[PDB]
DNA sequence: AACCGCCAAGGGGATTACTCCCTAGTCTCCAGGCACGTGTCAGATATATACATCCTGAGCGTAATCATGGTCATAGCTGTTTCC
């Protein structure tokens, strides 16, 4: 059996529009761009990384952190097709800090999984494998990094895997 | 949460060649600025008064202390009662 492959092209948000231009143009400003190739690559993949697109006090949890990005509205989309599927998806990415809100956006969708990250522990990497490939495990999705998650390990429990970032 | 390894890629520091035009040296020239006389004014001088202010009690207020009274507690005395 071989493997299909989409690469869903979105379009990049409009709300972050404003910070981008903002990165483009220097407009939000008095900080760095020693390198201007990963500041639009953390636009490119996330505007609330950039220290302030967040401006809640409380950091509300709401449906508009997939309002204000661009990937999370077809996530949210595709989370919803793919639970009703049974897919159990896999999901990799750059930034462990992006992840984090990955991470508390899982809680809002109230999703079993583990999250492997970069220097997590030993013996917290078997387990939360095991679980992950545990028989019937509900862990629908799976939060994993791209250079310290991906380099060996077997997730034949799992059919479709999605890049958030190339 | 520093440390350390790791990873790729712009980024700008380095190097080479060249051109050029601006500053240097000279040189001609002259009036600006520096010495050189001089009066006048604004600081210096010399009192006198006005005033602030400190000093030390003139006195005044305040508290601290001793005096003084009242009051209650306890002890002593005796009268009453009951018992043999």
């Amino acid at each position: 059996l071989p493997k299909k492959e989409l690469n869903l092209y979105v379009g990049m948000s409009s709300m972050q529009k404003k910070w981008y231009k903002k990165i483009l143009e220097k407009d939000e400003s008095k900080t760095r761009l020693l390198n201007i190739m990963m500041q639009l690559r953390k636009c490119c993949n996330h505007p609330y990384l950039f220290d302030g697109a967040e401006p809640g006090p409380p950091y509300t949890t709401d449906e508009h952190l997939v309002y204000n990005a661009a990937k999370l509205q077809v996530l949210d989309k595709l989370l919803k097709k793919l639970k009703e599927e049974g897919s159990r998806v896999l999901i990799f990415s750059q930034m462990s800090r992006l992840l984090d809100i990955l991470e508390d956006y899982c809680y809002f969708r109230n999703y079993e999984y583990c999250r492997i990250d970069g220097s997590t522990a030993h013996e917290d990497r078997i387990q939360a494998i095991d679980d992950y490939n545990a028989p019937d495990s509900k862990k629908f999705v799976f939060l994993l990094t791209t250079r310290a998650g991906g380099l060996g390990i077997n997730l034949t429990s799992a059919d479709v895997v999605v890049l958030y970032d190339s």
